[PDB]
Order: C-alpha cells, then sequence, then structure tokens
C-alpha cells in the first residue's frame, strides 16, 4: 500500500464523498481494490494514514457520505474514510 494507490482507487469516489449521491460503479470498484489491497495489519494502518490525508484535502467533505460508503457499496471496510480517526486504532 502506498499513498499514491490509495489516491488513485479513491479518486472516483470524490465527487461522492463531496457531493453526496451515490458512490457509483467506478467508486466501488475503487474501494474494493482498496478494500482488498489492505490485507495485513501494516497494510490497514498505512492505508488508514494515507485516506485521512486525502480526506483533509477537502473543506467541503461529506462525512455522512463517507460513512455510507461501506453499505453503499455491500463492503466490510478495513479502512473507514475519515479526517479524524487515529489509525493506530485500526
Ligand atoms: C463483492 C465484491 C466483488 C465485486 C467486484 C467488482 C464490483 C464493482 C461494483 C460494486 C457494487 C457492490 C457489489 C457487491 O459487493 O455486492
Amino acid at each position: 500500500v502506498t499513498c499514491g494507490q490509495v489516491d488513485a482507487n479513491l479518486a472516483p469516489c470524490v465527487p461522492f464523498l463531496t457531493q453526496g449521491g451515490e458512490p457509483g460503479a467506478a467508486c466501488c470498484s475503487g474501494v474494493k481494490t482498496l478494500n482488498g489491497n489492505a490485507q495485513s495489519p501494516d497494510d490497514r494502518k498505512t492505508a488508514c494514514n494515507c485516506i485521512k490525508a486525502a480526506a483533509n484535502r477537502y473543506p467541503n467533505l461529506k462525512d455522512d457520505a463517507a460513512q455510507s460508503l461501506p453499505s453503499k457499496c455491500g463492503i466490510s471496510l478495513n479502512v473507514p474514510i475519515s479526517r479524524t480517526i487515529n489509525c493506530d486504532t485500526i
């Protein structure tokens, strides 16, 4: 896991994460790839920190979009999309 790969995976989620609505196929696919790549505790902690960085790019981030993404994509998300998560607890 690198932050560049996290950014690539989550890029198609940016409109949903910033405007609400539904994630869409490309976003759900991106998140499933990420979730697939966060296979170890280290990978998960690393991904968590990169996702937190990404989430903190957008002053207009919709936290409830972020919170609804796993249910809308049908996945158990190992690394939640959050601006404030402490990644040590992942
Ligand atoms: C369970 C994941 C396998 C699906 C692989 C690509 C799916 C992309 C569209 C995602 C929509 C959610 C599907 C689902 O997990 O039920």
